[PDB]
């Protein structure tokens, strides 16, 4: 029932994905690599003192601050949702092997008893209404490009000058390329305009993942992570096997001479995909104005900033349900890509642009190195894009695709289980749009706050409130899936975008507060995803440009966690035991150094200006810009800080492009 075509690097089809230059060639061939990260400047993740510190700290904090999560997954008391053993990894050393990406999720979705299209006409209207609302009255903005990002297939350029040239040219030739694809001339669109080819698969690490301590044995147990072998990936699970990867870190002593303390493991590795920049540029040109619209007009549902910004919305609710989605991106339905495209066409969007958009979501995938002596294979034929990989992480609009799917999925779940009396308001397209526009503004008795897979669903006083409690009960029971579209459950310790919803004795949203997650502080400070990259001179290009700055925003971010002071004192005590130094002092020096270094990057900042003008968001982002990709958006960051991390193509170029795409 269709195995995906697979080509070795040797094959012309794979060869054609990599330009005749060194970076691109090296990317094609890059062998499985592993090794300790430079956690902080001059400190390795596998430093014995550092692992001793992690052993003492994880044990102490779990001991003294056991999880306070009720029967309904509501966090109370100390604001703790699990043990602190997730820090116990040999950062920079992955679990083996990493998964081969599934070329088609069709069987997987079907076997999970998920819908192959909208179930009812109402759902069809709602998904189409989401498209109408999201893509309608768009205002052109400059095409902003993250500094240090790669152009991936085929050039693998990291130079901003080159990236701007690529982007400008892509906006000029997108029409020509889209038209070629309409004529089924994919190789021509790729050859001429580098629009097509494949996604480039990279494996990134999830630095902290589940670990438990067996009381019987006193031995630690790492969470098993299932991986697909090559056969399973190409057949969409029809053949091949799905098995647990190995997180055993014993191998590091024999291979590298690294002493592995007991209860320390290899890191979980997640697949990431980098899009062909020329194809992403025209998509992003539309996706950015879409974000602006939804974060402004539909700010209630979509625009999330501080813990208090969230609290203001949730306090008004009589019931708050924090939901959880089962591997969201991989399960994302291709029928939705087709629906979206169909509706954009009906809206009057340029068919050539829609084709580029459609194509971006059917593209082949080049697998790098999932394990030693494995990989270097192209899955799918770029001559006729037809993969069903779910949602690709490097697609120009992924966040919008996940947000669109999920927002409607949760609304449908609220309609089906709690608000049948609202069904009458969704009769046709104009009524579906009117209803959704109101729902998204927080104007109905059923409400939600979401960002892709993360969400909190609300009920005010009314007819639906009782249904809301029955739904919550269904979720607690966990025997029936409340959605036909995705596998939904309730979150064990409800949190929204890294803020824990801290309930009191009343267990009511009105009495509840959003607090920073202290575990996420520990994740960020001791288990960074990347090393310091002290090699990379231009700090704005690094994965962690100014690590030291995080110390300055810490109290604002984490200060409201009940155990904040206790944790910081525990850190100090444990760091003294391990290094014979003050952690606080160490961080203050790093903060001073990074504050001084920052002034070199900020035009407004005098030779020693001081963090005066900077917000806590600005600081958290400069220490970790990945937070700008999942927790915040561009508009949440100060003007001067934005310019450190991004650069844009003029609004004059985009404005002309946008006019040619959009209806009338
Ligand atoms: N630097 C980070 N620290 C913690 N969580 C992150 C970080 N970066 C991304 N995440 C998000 O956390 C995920 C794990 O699943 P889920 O969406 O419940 O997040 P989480 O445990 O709520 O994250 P956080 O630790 O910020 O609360 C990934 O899907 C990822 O997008
Ligand atoms: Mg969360």
């Amino acid at each position: 029932p269709r195995r995906a075509p697979a080509f070795p690097l040797s094959d012309i089809k794979a060869q054609m994905l990599f330009a005749n230059n060194i970076k691109a060639q090296q990317a094609s061939k890059r062998s499985f690599k592993e090794g300790a990260i430079e956690t902080y400047e001059g400190l390795l993740s596998v430093d014995p003192r550092f692992l001793s510190f992690k052993n003492e700290l994880s044990r102490y904090l779990t001991d003294h601050f056991p999880a306070n999560v009720d029967e309904y997954g509501r966090v109370y008391g100390n604001g703790v949702r699990t043990n602190f053993f997730g820090m116990r990894h040999m950062n920079g050393f992955p679990m083996i092997p990493a998964t081969w990406p599934l070329a088609s999720n069709l069987k997987k979705r079907a076997d999970a008893d998920l819908a192959d299209g909208p179930v009812s006409e109402r759902d069809n209207l709602l998904f189409r209404a989401a498209v109408r609302l999201m893509f309608s009255d768009l205002e052109p903005v400059p095409l902003k490009i993250r500094k240090g990002s790669s152009t991936c297939i085929p050039y693998f350029s990291n130079d901003m000058g080159t990236k701007i040239e690529i982007a400008e040219r892509a906006l000029e030739k997108a029409e020509e390329a889209g038209n070629l694809m309409l004529q089924g001339k994919f190789d021509d669109a790729y050859q001429l305009h580098q629009m097509g080819g494949a996604y480039y698969v990279v494996y990134r690490a999830q630095s902290t993942d589940a670990i438990t301590l067996d009381p019987k044995t006193g031995k630690f147990v790492s969470k098993d992570r299932m991986v697909a072998d090559f056969e399973y990936a190409v057949t969409g699970g029809e053949q091949g096997s799905l098995f647990a990867a190995s997180k055993d870190a014993s191998r590091l002593k024999e291979q590298y001479g690294i002493d592995v303390p007991d209860g320390f493991f290899c890191e979980r590795r997640r697949t990431a995909m980098g899009g062909p920049f020329a194809l992403n540029a025209p998509i992003m040109a539309v996706a950015q104005p879409v974000r602006n619209k939804i974060y402004s007009k539909y700010a209630y549902t979509f625009h999330h900033t501080t813990r208090l910004n969230k609290e203001e919305k949730v306090k008004e609710w009589s019931l708050c349900v924090a939901t959880d989605v089962s591997d969201h991106d991989t399960f994302w339905p291709g029928w939705l890509r087709d629906l979206i495209c169909d509706e954009l066409l009906n809206m009057g969007y340029a068919p050539w642009w829609v084709k580029l958009f459609e194509t971006s979501l059917k593209l082949p995938v080049y697998v790098g190195a999932p394990a030693p002596e494995q990989g270097h294979t192209l899955l799918g034929d770029p001559s006729n894009p037809d993969l069903e990989v779910g949602l690709s992480s490097g697609q120009g609009a992924t966040d919008l695709m996940g947000t669109l799917l999920m927002s409607i999925t949760y609304l449908v779940m609220q309609l089906d289980h709690t608000a049948p009396h609202l069904n009458s308001r969704i009769k046709d397209m104009p009524s579906a749009c009117r209803f959704l526009d109101s729902y998204w503004q927080g104007h109905e008795e059923i409400r939600q706050i979401s960002k892709s897979d993360d969400a909190m669903l609300g009920w005010t006083k009314g007819r639906a409130l009782v249904g809301g409690h029955r739904l919550f009960e269904m979720l607690k029971e966990g025997k029936v899936n409340p959605s036909p579209y995705m596998k939904i459950s309730y979150e064990h310790g409800g949190a929204f975008l890294g803020d824990i919803l801290l309930y009191d004795s009343r267990r009511e949203p009105g009495s509840a507060i959003f607090v920073g997650n202290i575990n996420s502080m520990l994740n960020n400070q001791f288990s960074p995803e990347y090393g310091v990259q002290s090699g990379v001179r231009d700090r704005s290009k690094r994965k962690r440009p100014f690590p030291g700055l995080a110390w300055a925003s810490m109290k604002d971010t984490y200060g409201a966690c009940p155990i904040y002071s206790d944790v910081l004192e525990a850190i100090e005590r444990c760091w003294w035991n391990a290094f014979g130094e003050s952690y606080r002092a160490y961080r203050e020096d790093m903060l001073k150094r990074d504050t001084l270094e920052l002034s070199r990057y900020v035009a407004s900042m005098a030779r020693q200006a001081g963090l005066a003008e900077l917000t806590p968001i600005d600081l958290e982002v400069l220490a970790d810009p990945n937070k700008l990709q999942y927790k915040w958006t561009e508009a949440d960051v100060s003007a001067n800080i934005h310019e450190v991390l991004m650069h844009g193509v003029s609004v004059e170029k985009t404005e002309r492009f946008l006019r040619s795409v959009m209806p009338r």
